[PDB]
């Protein structure tokens, strides 16, 4: 069977707060007043929630309501107790209020509002030193969330909304981030396709914190070698064959024998032998003005097979590749 992991880093986090700390499912939810917010228009909806601007009539100041679709209640007392403790965390979203939406029947949270700046053109125009500044404060937020024994589990760039004009960054959809507790087994099903660590593309439920630091990675390399999404598999199989023509089936297999995981026989048929490549392969003309031998060596100390191996948040303030950001 699979060998145990641990995270190398926040172990204990859960075992030296209180219980009320961890245990949501006995988490109660203090109410407050559905008339204080207006709804103004409809953002989004997605398989968990309908978002909407809406205006707080106590102040008049714009406000998010996500108001959530139902689903086993156990989701979302972890969203909402997880919120709270995360509240006035670096770059984290702050939750306002929690509201019994009188159509759908079920809970409506409100949020800050944030001017999320349109994310073809933070993509298509952020400089080399924009992305090194934002990395920065998304890893303020994780090393913040992790540090409070909690993973995201849904890092990318839709969960990272930037207020460019401000230069104000916040991560958001915290309905996937779970509590982390040493030796416990842990749904593989979460991350959006091209963000999924091989940790869940394996199948090994042991995973811990270091699952963000793989979908960071994957940020990172899309952003900088200009190649939306890097890893883009047709489905969760193909997804692990192409992060394996980058990073080398030996060093796959040497994952999947550390922890004693045994691939699905389905890959016989597309996997093959690969090669390591080196992430020189991936400069050309029109991204070389995104990359630099920091770079690189700061995407090659995350997006690594291996989870105990990546750089943990804090381990990765201190890279070079942030020397030249203002602090
Ligand atoms: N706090 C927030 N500020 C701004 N937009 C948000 C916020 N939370 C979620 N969204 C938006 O909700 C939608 C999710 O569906 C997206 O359009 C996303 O930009
Ligand atoms: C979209 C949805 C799906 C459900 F199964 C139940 C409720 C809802 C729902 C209904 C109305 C609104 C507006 N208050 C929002 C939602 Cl999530
Ligand atoms: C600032 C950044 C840096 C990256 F390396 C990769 C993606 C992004 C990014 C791009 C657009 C948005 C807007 N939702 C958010 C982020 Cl984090
Ligand atoms: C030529 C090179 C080789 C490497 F191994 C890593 C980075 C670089 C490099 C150095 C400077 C720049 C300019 N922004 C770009 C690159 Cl790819």
């Amino acid at each position: 069977g699979p060998v145990p992991s641990r995270a190398r880093v926040y172990t204990d986090v859960n075992t030296h707060r209180p219980s009320e700390y961890w245990d949501y499912e006995s988490h109660v939810v203090e109410w407050g007043n559905q008339d204080d917010y207006q709804l103004v228009r409809k953002l989004g909806r997605g398989k968990y929630s309908e978002v909407f601007e809406a205006i707080n009539i106590t102040n008049n100041e714009k406000v998010v309501v996500k108001i959530l679709k139902p689903v086993a209640a156990a989701k979302i007392k972890r969203e909402i107790k997880i919120l709270e403790n995360l509240r006035g965390g670096p770059n984290i979203i702050t939750l306002a209020d929690i509201v019994k939406d009188p159509v759908s029947r079920t809970p409506a949270l409100v949020f800050e509002h944030v001017n999320n700046t349109d994310f073809k053109q933070l993509y298509q125009t952020l400089t080399d030193y924009d992305i090194r500044f934002y990395m920065y404060e998304i890893l303020k937020a994780l090393d913040y969330c992790h540090s409070m024994g909690i993973m995201h589990r849904d890092v990318k760039p839709h969960n990272v909304m930037i207020d460019h004009e401000h230069r104000k960054l916040r991560l958001i959809d915290w309905g996937l981030a779970e509590f982390y507790h040493p030796g416990q087994e842990y749904n593989v099903r979460v991350a959006s396709r091209y963000f999924k660590g091989p940790e869940l593309l394996v199948d090994y439920q042991m995973y811990d914190y270091s699952l963000d630091m793989w979908s960071l990675g994957c940020m990172l390399a899309s952003m900088i070698f200009r190649k939306e999404p890097f890893f883009h598999g047709h489905d969760n199989y193909d997804q692990l064959v192409r992060i394996a023509k980058v990073l080398g089936t030996e060093d796959l297999y040497d994952y999947i024998d550390k922890y004693n995981i045994e691939l699905d026989p389905r890959f016989n048929d597309i996997l093959g032998r690969h090669s390591r490549k080196r992430w020189e392969r991936f400069v050309h003309s029109e991204n070389q003005h995104l990359v630099s031998p920091e770079a690189l060596d700061f995407l090659d100390k995350l997006l690594r097979y291996d989870h105990q191996s990546r750089l943990t948040a804090r381990e990765a303030m201190e890279h070079p590749y942030f020397y030249t950001v203002v602090k």
